[PDB]
């Protein structure tokens, strides 16, 4: 009764990024998509974003980019981010944190993909 598929892709941005400056400009869209027999929402989101070196940053907001989308059965929502990284390579994980309509707990993880 509780699945959520959130599917991101990333894209190096050239025209926005210098990296010879250690700049590094990357863009991602995100892609939610519910896939749970009761209609769910985002409330909170956590990204653990890992740095070739070892190093990670972790970040916690509201649901997304400030709203709460009540992602309905069938239902998915999308929305374009942008982020900075020092390095041109990286990898990035992290989860979602929904609720179900009856009050449920769950969190939607999001795969690892990679910067190049």
């Amino acid at each position: 009764r509780y699945r959520v598929e959130v599917e991101v892709s990333p894209r190096f941005l050239a025209h926005q990024s210098t990296p010879d400056e250690g700049r590094y400009a990357f863009a991602y869209s995100i892609r939610i998509q519910n896939a749970g027999a009761v209609p769910a929402r985002l409330v909170a989101r956590h990204w653990q974003i890992t740095d070739g070196n070892g190093r990670t940053e972790q970040v916690d907001g509201e649901g997304v980019v400030g709203e709460q989308p009540w992602l309905r059965p069938g239902e998915a929502f999308h929305y374009t981010s942008g982020v900075l990284l020092e390095t041109e390579q990286g990898q990035m994980q992290g989860h979602y944190d929904m609720v179900a309509d009856d009050g449920t707990e769950f969190i939607a993880p999001i795969a690892a993909f990679v910067l190049s």
